[PDB]
């Protein structure tokens, strides 16, 4: 694994030190079998190693597992993507969310929906209902893609509504369990705390991700490198899992429109693989995130399988994490760091390491 | 036996319904004396009924009859637990498993072989040799239980050659004759195809397991509910065969370590009876199959008798088994089923049927 090794070190050391990345795990799959590489110090205050078994924030990664729920309850015929979104809450009948698709949410073009939810929007369901309730689109349903934790968010409340419980017991009593994960969570236990790194922000201050509105669908799971692989592996062969989690997992891997070079999934967005770096790097740029796009609609569904690259970006305040996975070659990679450092930087050691496996 | 009759009844047909299994085999040994309940279709495109003389694909059950293998290798002072994995494959002397025992790799602990052999390795010595070779562990020998077919199927392989003969012909020849067997087979015979179920899908397609490396170790086996319960009637009264082959059996009810409320053996997982479905749903689980579990290992081998539950899952990409049997309390149950639906969903079948003898 020598070989591996040099390579994993040669694309991971230049950019550690270029972005003063305190901590940084990698986890590869290979030919069927793990890989790990962990690097620096989870604390810098008191010196603990990465591990494969560190915890780090995965921030926006937390949208694939919150797909895989989604996928779920569609195998159990609880909801359809079709779905009117006000079916499956009442609150909201009469609101403009009655136009408005459970995909169109999922996948971001609701018709506006913003980044994140509006500051004076606490962690409380009256506040998050009314915010709906009052919502006044820029757009049309299913033209923009606009970037937007509300609006996956939505999409995840609404699958776990349509389940009969809560986002937070669905993810962590029968999601994470079914994918064979048990290092990977919402909140993480006291038990586990002392594997938590700690995140390191814009000024170098110690930093972990706080509560807000549907943090849990949108940005707030912790886990290890270990773990994030596991589930990586369970993406690239969902016959490791139960008929009906399997079939979840597929729900997360079709196609449903175009933005540029970039397909969008449930949660995961995919590439042709082959892709120039430039090209992978502008799919993860920051007017991705932040500007709206007119959608290219595929004329049905389309399997993200074969030679193609999927993957996912995802920051909180003091972290960066990036996953990617190509079926077609059984190669899965996570990068997770405690800093947040550009997205670029990401896909470059990304690039490095999948452009020579 | 109307009365067994409407327990299994109302045990089955609510999960065939609801995991549209087409066609479900139960079998049943209760106080010395056979009942068999088939349900269904053994094929939905021909409408061939399920019998008891149906053949399904059992998975991971065929590790019992790999175990009994092995058993027999033991009785005959052709190898130890204890032995050195490369002490029976010279062509492994100088690689890792110089310091694995045959004891590791029985009970997957030899450091993290992964669940399956690469789908790179191809059903050929020289490949599957190599793998072996270039293989490095994870973890020490000894501390990890990793759920594995190339462990297990490194341990039946070498038990065979520890016998002079390969593996299928070992089987065939001596262990499946020797249980009383005539019905079991690793490739079932022209003459027996009619018999052979056909599979059905994550997707509904009709699918039968093909060749793999070391696949009549790991998950081989087809055989019928009939002579699958009369597997598990040699299983209850051992002192039915051949010395040779009662010991052979014993050698398969012997307790290494435990992991949360399991109880390895070779093959046989085994529970306390009674114990809640809720426990015994949890040790059959994905989290079990996929995660890494530091072991707890016994200050001797504990036989596994009296009042406990041994039991084991198998599936293929169209088929579902499960088997169980109470020591003290002479039960045995065989459910197969011609859908890969969940262990979950199998343990349920059981568990009610169980309980209500
Ligand atoms: C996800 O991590 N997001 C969404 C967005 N950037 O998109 S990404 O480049 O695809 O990650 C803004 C940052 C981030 C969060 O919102 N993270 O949550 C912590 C602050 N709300
Ligand atoms: C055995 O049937 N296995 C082992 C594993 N699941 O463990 S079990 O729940 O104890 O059965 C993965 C699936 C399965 C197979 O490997 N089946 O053979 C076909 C794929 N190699
Ligand atoms: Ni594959
Ligand atoms: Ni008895």
């Amino acid at each position: 694994m020598d070989r591996l090794k040099a390579l994993v070190d040669a694309a991971v050391q230049p950019v550690m030190k270029a972005n003063d990345i305190p901590g940084l795990a990698v986890a590869i799959s290979l030919k069927g079998e793990p890989h790990y590489f962990s690097y620096g110090l989870a604390s810098k205050e008191d010196g603990r190693r990465v591990t494969p078994e560190t915890l780090f924030e995965i921030g926006s990664v937390s949208k694939t597992f919150t797909a895989t729920l989604a996928g779920y309850a569609l195998t159990q015929d609880k909801m359809r993507l079709d779905d009117r979104a006000s079916q499956h809450w009442p609150a909201l009948q009469g609101s403009r969310f009655d136009g408005i698709s459970l995909l169109d949410l999922a996948t971001y073009t609701a018709g506006g929906l913003p980044l994140q939810f509006p500051d004076s929007v606490q962690k409380d369901q009256a506040q998050i209902r009314d915010y709906y309730r009052q919502w006044q689109p820029t757009y049309a349903p299913g033209s923009q893609r606009l970037y937007s934790n509300p609006s996956i968010g939505l999409f995840g409340y609404l699958a776990a509504r349509s389940l009969g419980q809560p986002f937070e017991r669905l993810m962590e009593q029968q999601v994470f369990p079914a994918l064979g994960l048990e290092q990977t969570h919402l909140d993480v236990p006291e038990a586990a705390l002392a594997q938590y790194a700690q995140g390191y922000g814009k000024d170098d201050r110690p930093l972990r991700v706080g509560p807000g509105p549907l943090d849990a669908e949108g940005y707030g799971v912790k886990t290890s490198a270990a773990d994030l692989l596991r589930f990586v592996d369970a993406n690239l062969h969902p016959e490791r899992l139960d008929r009906p989690w399997a079939q979840a997992l597929d729900a997360t891997h079709r196609g449903y429109y175009k933005v540029g070079d970039m397909t969008q999934g449930l949660g995961w967005e995919a590439y042709d693989w082959p892709i120039s770096l430039k090209r992978l790097q502008a799919g993860n740029s920051t007017p991705m995130a932040l500007q709206p796009h007119r959608i290219a609609r595929l004329p049905a569904p389309q399997a993200l399988e074969g030679q193609r690259l999927l993957n996912k970006t995802g920051s909180t305040n003091g972290f960066g994490a990036y996953v990617a996975f190509v079926p077609g070659r059984d190669l899965g990679l996570v990068i997770l760091a405690n800093r947040n450092y550009p997205n670029a930087e990401r896909v470059k050691i990304a690039y490095a390491i999948l452009s020579g496996l």
